[PDB]
């Protein structure tokens, strides 16, 4: 069913790309300045902090980058919102750029000081997807998040309290929580942490173990790439109108904007430009902590670390003067594509009968798991059959599979 | 017919609601003390006794519990009664408290020492359903009763009299006794037995074999669930009105009804509390010979057999000292309800006329058991397609099959 799915998302994409042009139109910026990561981001924020204001806004005179700091009546910013998606809420619009924004910070830093002061290893990077996604992030949007992710929640949530309607929250937050993991011990061990009002040390404990588990036998968490305000904007004013034509987050429709983009980034004076290019791609598909073989396979050129990533982030701080700072054209076409997916891979003497029930008549789950975590290697091949796909590949009818035989440059971004 | 059945047990039930009500407003107990299920018991002993006298009553004050020890006029108890059931003697009243004793002790305790005597085997506690069940309870007061249970009554009926209107007992004792057989044999061989004035050791030999075909072969046996007065006496004080809306014994009524019951107990020192609610809750519904299995399945949790229980009886005996006693909440709530059944489950050279009907004109009845005794396993599937209910399935819609491929703790209780 490609009508709802594939144009009711549609209609939100619009409206963030006429949304982006208003909001352009009113800041008076160029087309060059409009196209500028710097400048989008900052609306995009205005907007969220709105509905949940000022910022920095950059300019292009003469040879030089100046920096705006302004301000618009918060209220403003709603209507003009409301206006471009038909005095609508379009919550999923806001959340959209409520992810965006996730998957850029999940690229650009490494939340370690949390994930320790919370209690959890700092080695799990790899499952804290989305710890940056405001709670008021839709229910599409916690689908984003990594296992590590929830734990650190209810960590906090359970530490201060063992330390009233606070409960449905709780169980829920399990509910989904086990909804991440896909095999049986996992799936139950999480109803054995659900059971107790007062949760202390005993599931504290318990759920560390089982986030630990997902390094292994991973969940099932959703990936959405999810673009900057000005590329739908831009594409919305170069005609494409989607909610007509359809938009995906999973699908082709991503890449293939991207294809086009014209996207310009503010860059300091000793950055790599090719490096500045790389982080925002990352972020634009959610793959801070994919293996950077694939990543690199997919990207069409070398996916580097995020140590050897010469950059410290894509906002410019107030500290920093604008004498000395430049701006390049950010690379973010990719040579293939691939379905961004959910999945974690996997390889007396006699009773007397007192009800009607269908009855022949007459340890640890940590154990199950931790017993299914050994029988596991790192060379466990996952989505078997599954492969990439050519730009052209508009429909999901020819795969290709990468061989990694190769002088690679690592896995871990982190 | 959802009209005498369903409405006129909940005129029953009305009965001893009501009763305990007035009851404890005599002995002047508070919420917390008619809760008790140690006085409640207390009370329908009374009861029983003046219906065919005093005792021990639990009372609360700062910090510890005091024993009382009264008694009460055998009339003005009787008074009382009537006055609750319109001056009605409700036979099936002072029944139904007569089966929750009974449905107590047939959990609490194993009589051996009565099988043996009787000259039956001690491994033979699934058939002995009421044994404690006074003779004077009613008609649908003996359909409770297992198979053992009859046998060990005309044995020693019979032994007594083998070592006037006593005849009619007899044969009808059998035809009880062959009604709870299903199955050709089994029926036939009980009139086998039926036949002798005098059955000596001839009977006394043959219906130990019946009673272990029952084993194997078993009868219909009925299950009540008769809960505490007391906890009828709260749901009829907190408004519920049986009659009116209706009441069973073998539906999700009771299952309901103590899903929302206070009732509280004394607790020993060394005992353990979760140990005790097992106790009632298998008294609740007559599980003292269930499968453990399935019992823990509805149940909702473990329930653990009689040896590895903590808990010498929930009466507390004149014997024990109130310093060092104290009183937990009983949990009675179970995860899935089951209709209590009632089945045992199962896998010259012609000839001149001299009479007009229907004819072409031209061993041992324990072998029949013991063949069929033979091709019966214990994995033999019974109740087949009956399955568990939710508790919220109230009508007996969607039914549930449980799968016991799972690390268990047995399957019999004793």
């Amino acid at each position: 069913n490609a009508t709802e799915i594939r144009a009711s998302v549609g209609k939100m994409i619009d409206g963030i790309g006429r949304f982006y042009i208003q909001m352009c139109t009113e800041l008076k910026l160029s087309d060059y300045e409009g196209r500028l990561i710097q400048n989008s981001l900052t609306i995009e924020r205005m907007v969220l902090s709105a509905f949940d204001t000022g910022g920095p806004i950059y300019r292009r005179v003469d040879g030089k980058w100046r920096r705006e700091l302004i301000l618009y009546d918060k209220e403003e910013i709603r209507r003009i919102w409301r206006q471009a998606n038909n005095g609508d809420d379009a919550t999923a619009g806001l959340t959209h750029m409520m992810i965006w924004h996730s998957n850029l910070n999940d690229a650009t830093y490494q939340r370690t000081r949390a994930l320790v002061r919370t209690g959890m290893d700092p080695r799990m990077c790899s499952l804290m997807q989305g710890s940056t996604l405001p709670r008021r992030s839709g229910a599409a949007g916690a689908a984003v998040k990594g296992v590590g992710t929830m734990v650190m929640e209810l960590i906090r949530m359970i530490k201060r309290g063992i330390n009233r309607r606070t409960r449905i929250a709780y169980e829920r937050m399990c509910n989904i929580l086990k909804g991440k993991f896909q095999t049986a011990a996992q799936r139950t061990m999480v109803d054995q942490v659900r059971e107790s009002r007062n949760p202390g040390n005993a599931e504290f404990e318990d759920l560390i173990f089982l986030a630990r588990s997902a390094l292994i036998l991973r969940g099932s968490v959703a990936h959405k790439s999810c673009l900057p305000a000005c590329v739908y904007g831009s594409a919305v004013a170069s005609g494409y109108d989607f909610e007509r034509e359809g938009y995906s987050l999973v699908g082709i429709d991503p890449f293939r904007l991207l294809q086009n983009s014209q996207v310009y980034s503010l860059i300091r004076p000793n950055e790599n430009p090719a490096h500045k290019s790389q982080l925002v791609w990352m972020a634009c598909h959610s793959a801070a902590f994919e293996d950077l073989r694939v990543s690199s396979f997919i990207r069409g050129t070398k996916v580097v670390p995020r140590g050897k990533l010469s950059t410290r982030g894509v906002q410019i701080a107030s500290n920093e003067n604008m004498e000395t700072m430049e701006s390049s054209t950010l690379e973010l076409r990719s040579r293939y594509w691939a379905i961004r997916t959910r999945s974690g891979g996997n390889t007396q003497i006699s009773i007397q009968p007192t009800f009607s029930v269908q009855r022949n008549l007459p340890s640890d789950m940590r154990t199950e798991i931790i017993r299914l975590m050994e029988s596991a290697r790192p060379e466990d091949v996952s989505f078997q059959g599954r492969g990439v796909f050519e730009l052209s590949d508009e429909k999901a009818t020819s795969p290709i599979v990468p061989s990694f035989d190769m002088s690679n440059e690592g896995s871990y971004f982190f």
